[PDB]
């Protein structure tokens, strides 16, 4: 919406750090569009990524990374708290031991570490959705 | 790019039609973009799709129809003359018995019909492409 997508920020992840995501699907979920939320290691969108996060409306989401160019071990979930059709606020949250995604206040996903959270030098969001929100907290 | 994605244009197609789609994926072939070509029955994106084409560049390219609401038999293709970070020119050809897709020029992907294209009303492009050229031919 107002926010270009893909979108873009550079950022800096440690314990205690929140990104929040307020956003709404670009097409109804019969037609399943998806999200995706990227977590790289550098500037540019081919670089590593330490938490990888897919979701696909209506059906699953998948969370991986990607290390030294290559995806390891897929996570997938069918959990699935979007709502057809509604705006959702997406909270991920790193903790010292995972990151946990909230979906509209609800914990929805959670993800181990794989790479420590302050390799993390740029968010991507993109796929079928609009933006209208982005932050990164840096408050501790 | 210049057209806003996703595109939308009511449309109708008949033997000797030609749809022609310029355009340029968001994302390199790593992060594994996507591109979707749904020819509707109405001017709703929930009505039944009488071609729908979707590319994962780099990967696979998947047909298939929705009819009365649910998804009929799945045509998978690994077929992939779609370049890494190019722009591409993709040509849809309404035969009489057959959509061909061009891609580049080069015939890519043929889907014989499953319901007329007479039933077409809608055309949508849309997930991760940017658009600078959109045309249905009304020629014949």
């Amino acid at each position: 919406s107002l926010l270009p997508v893909p979108y873009t920020e550079a950022a800096s992840l440690s314990t205690g750090s929140t990104v929040t995501i307020k956003g709404r699907p670009l097409a109804c979920f019969l037609n399943e569009p998806a999200l995706q939320v990227d977590f790289h290691t550098e500037m540019k969108e081919e670089s590593d990524i330490v938490f990888h996060f897919q979701v696909c409306f209506g059906r699953r989401v998948v969370m991986n990374s990607r290390e030294y160019g290559a995806w390891k071990q897929q996570v997938e979930s069918k959990n699935m708290p979007f709502q057809d059709g509604q705006e959702f606020e997406l909270s991920i949250s790193v903790l010292p031991d995972k990151y946990q995604v909230m979906v509209n206040g609800q914990s929805s996903y959670t993800f181990d570490h794989r790479i420590k959270p302050e390799a993390v030098k740029m968010v991507q969001v993109w796929r079928d959705i609009s933006l209208t929100k982005f932050n990164v907290s840096y408050l501790k």
